[PDB]
């Protein structure tokens, strides 16, 4: 009944704390020992000014929120887990109740309560032992899927509902843009979707030979060479098909616009700063679709599970893409703060896991 | 088989030829008598510059391409008209055998020949006596619809396509950006498939009245008196389903994604000059769709000029909505030159229509 | 706290007794006094046998399921009704957790406790005076709709549910097949939704008579006249879109399949004894999609509520259906059993409504 | 300008003649020398009756309809092949300007001239030397994809069109009932397209073996073995989310309905001899879908295509599927009769060639 946690309480004030462990209440409730967690740049944003968008901090808030663990009890309804299972997090629960839930898009509920955001109290966070989460909202973890990848399974499953947002299908033809995990996690989709192409872009050649050696793209460029024709020169002459736009930058979406196809897909997942100059009317006269994608949906924990369940069913010998390669750092759960400003510092790190107490 | 054409020569040089009569070659071919031509931003853009974005004038055009005529002679394989018919006329022909046509989206196709369009030949244009379109690129038009509203057919088939890729249905809540002939006309097909609301948004007094007079708005907004919440209230509280943009505007777009609702639907008609500043990212938190809308396609002019057929089938008297308050002037073949610089001044004409010589 | 309540206890024993009245729980639970109830195949389908398929009585299970309101007291949570409007109530609540409710499915939830259905407790049936419900599953009914009306949403919603699946837009052709109550609001919702041509076909010349009467059918068909030419010919030439099977029986099952146009969508709302002869190759010849429609889903609900505010916004007078015809027989709650042996009789009732307590 | 060819001219006669060579006439034509063609239950079928359905044979027909050969001449606007390419035969040619074709589904093209089919003179067959096709209707063939697999290009786009229709996605799980050359191609459509599980059911044991040998299929049943509940047990337990009836027979139609999961997909690929016993009330009580899927359409024989491009690009020996089982015998062009009778007497082909003369 004793937990400690990582906690974020004021601007670059990050502390050890121990609170109450959580008990299980609702009979589809799980306790589930948290293992590894993820880190991206939204932990470091909160971090940095303890507010992203309109989301302020005003308490002290149970940080993480890409996390794995370990089932430890489970309550009388529940039926898809038992005691000592290995779980992926999905760590923004919603109300079932509102139009949203009821439509099939808990995605967009406006009572989501997600895992380390703030604003009644702060809905709990993962960098914790004991995490308490209803059973829908927890994948058990193949036993060949390492316990590190059930925190990757959140930046995946991003990337899942983007490609589908997408339509992603058989011998498409995908740009993404951005090679950082989020990125590169989208692209290993695509082409695991079946696409005939993978095309990754930045400005990072690090970042874009991660990419290509990995597997999970088929060509790469370098968007300081050239605009749209050089692009597709890269690809092999092949002008994409799904634009995923993982950055947020805009030349990074001006460079997508001219370069897809006429019909094509687009899908917005990065983030940006404030509003951005768009090319609204090539938009319009190539008939382009523009998908908002907002974290994931129904479905997108499981199907990335899966992507790990058949990636490395036959040993990792045989895996058609390396996704361990983007975890670049290790942590303690007492080095966890050498892990954030390991991050902040932006020393080379894709991404960085923190084991739990 | 003599022709008399209004034709643009250079720029501000309008003048009258009369050119070969064109003859019927192909068994699908229809000869037909233009009697009404519409006339809407972009024959005035040709007029003034000679260039719309890459389509630049460099021989004799001949003009229009809103028109509606009667059917004077046919080839061997025509069996949807007969020598007598009122006809619309849709004015781009594709190829039939490019992917995009294949596909069902002839919309897109590269080699597409729009009428008073530069760039081999000129494609004709409807500003003349004798008109040669295929069959199937022609809609018999109803005994109690105009020969004049045929020629409105053509701005309505763009909100026709607009509207159904926004899948606009029974119940929706409607934002219409624009209070022109285009953006009025989508807002009466709106209203026509079934929206419980219809907003009109622009900064004319006079075109909200008019919107809400012949009743295809029932809530107008003018966009100076404040944002998203005001116009919500002017909605009576009704937040937007869909939001249809035919102001191409910054203001208008960035006031159309914070009213929209979150999963609404955006689809963009209008066409800015070039880049403009948008609100990439509550995009993406809201998870909208953005539709770019270009022309019309399949099905889009017989389903405009059967929602003239449903509105005027039960007398004028009867019809829900007045279309015929968008014909603010009417102008014979001889006075052409008076009527384009008529709209090129901006008098406060909505649509003015030529008849034929 | 005291509820008389319509009680049916074994085949052929219907009785009235008293129970306890529900009280809230949940603060989303609302209480309704149930004034009007109506009655279908399904309410005399347990009358006579006690099951339907393999729902099967075992115990007094309360009986109602087509019902309208009034609200009597509320939770602490609703926030859309207040103590005393008018509601019409959707009497199958799911489970909110499940994979087909999470996806937004509640329509298939395998937990799925709906009103009037056998087998761990009965749920509750709405032939009491006091009924318990959740917020989200009561639509508030606008001044003008009757409350008589409000008992008819729930066949009016499984008529939404169809021609939602199948995609009923402006300018379809429709064939409605069968003229009985949900038959006759599935043709209502077609022509609502606008369809250019509405026929129904069912063998009684009374029943087409009144769809054509309330003017919910542009055409009508007798069955026994022929095959599916002259169903073409009885719909003015139109070949049928969407073919809605509101029958279940052979004959037009088979009769729908040769009309309908090649590409053409199929929704089957009827249910047979059991297996049926099929057409099922000119089904894949003409590429045809036939969609399983069980009982209503999001948003039906507020659907049909509104196909019923927006048809008597501006009066009876001005209603462009006369959906009241469909009451042709009402009852006191005293007189239930005269009601229902009435409608196992087959006197010629269309719908019959029963008042509450 | 001399062209042999194998031709039926009445029942059980079949004949080498000799006609004069297609000549190029259209700008987009191109010639083709046939080297390999296919041959399935159609091609018997007009052999041993003459008749398919309404399909009757009036004529000699040239015979033919499931091959790949040799550009040996092209027109002048030929851009997409030269001289010398190995191209797959789509053999059904539409008008290109119906509705059907016009709204993107030559598939249904009451024009279209499909090879080997009767009914003005008989569309041509490509049991001959020189085949003459438009050039949007060939698929040039990657240097590692066979000449022989040009000929099954043309039942696996049946296959890839059906699991199209069937929405077959990443993780899905597939139910293809009939073991024979268009159920083992479909099943290795899914598999390719990434389904989790892909069960096959027939039953021979002949025909399953080869199923999980080729690697099409992960699972298999034999339908004497019991229903739906042994069909779950052997796919694992893992209950169907797509089933692809390519049999046509009561007993798999029936099987499949029981099995998939509520809100399944169901395609129908196989033809019946007439109606069928159908359980259509299970079907709308788990609102499944039924896809009748009619040949193939756009795009679908260049995805099929690369199916062999990517199924082969790393040589045989790493393919993931060995498609090139499938062809069981292979005869030359003038040992034809003996392969036509060899498959009229099913004497254990899964799949015979002939070559070109
Ligand atoms: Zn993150
Ligand atoms: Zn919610
Ligand atoms: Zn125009
Ligand atoms: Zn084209
Ligand atoms: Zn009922
Ligand atoms: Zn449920
Ligand atoms: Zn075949
Ligand atoms: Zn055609």
């Amino acid at each position: 009944t004793a937990n400690p946690s990582l906690v974020l309480n004021k601007i670059d004030d990050i502390s050890f704390e121990t609170y109450d462990a959580p008990e299980i209440s609702e009979p589809t409730d799980v306790l589930v020992q948290v293992k590894k967690t993820g880190i991206c740049g939204s932990d470091i944003h909160f971090y940095a000014h303890g507010r992203i968008g309109n989301f302020v901090l005003t308490k002290p808030m149970v940080l993480g929120h890409e996390s794995a663990g370990t089932v430890v009890q489970v309550g009388k309804g529940v039926t898809s887990l038992k005691v000592g299972d290995n779980v992926a997090i999905e760590p923004g629960i919603p109300c079932r109740f509102c139009d949203e839930c009821k439509s099939g898009h808990y995605n967009l509920c406006p009572h989501m309560a997600f895992a380390a955001t703030p604003n009644e109290p702060n809905p709990p966070g993962t960098l914790c032992k004991y995490f308490k989460s209803p059973e829908d909202f927890l994948v058990k973890l193949p036993d060949h899927v390492s316990l590190e990848l059930g925190a990757l399974v959140e930046p995946l499953s991003v990337g899942v509902h983007a490609s589908k947002l997408g339509s992603v299908a058989f011998g498409d033809y995908v740009a993404v843009f951005g090679a950082g995990p989020v990125g590169l996690l989208a692209a290993a989709v695509a082409k695991t979707f079946g696409a005939k192409g993978v095309i990754v872009v930045d400005i990072f050649d690090n970042k874009l030979k991660m990419a290509k050696d990995i597997g999970a793209a088929t060509h790469t460029f370098n968007s300081k060479t050239g605009g749209s024709e050089e692009l597709i020169k890269a690809f092999g002459g092949n002008v994409p098909n799904v634009v995923l736009e993982c950055t947020g930058a805009e030349p990074c979406i001006k460079l997508g616009v001219d370069a897809i196809a006429p019909g094509g897909r687009f899908v917005q997942v990065g983030n940006a700063a404030g509003p951005v100059s768009f090319p609204i009317t090539v938009f319009a006269m190539k008939e382009l679709t523009l998908f908002g994608s907002f974290r994931y949906g129904f479905n997108d924990y499981k199907t990335a599970v899966g992507i790990f369940d058949t990636n490395y069913q036959n040993g990792r010998e045989n895996a058609p893409i390396d996704f361990e390669q983007l975890i670049t750092h290790r942590y303690k759960f007492k080095d966890a703060i050498e892990a954030y400003d390991l991050v902040r510092a932006g020393k080379g790190a894709v991404k960085c896991l923190i084991d739990g107490p």
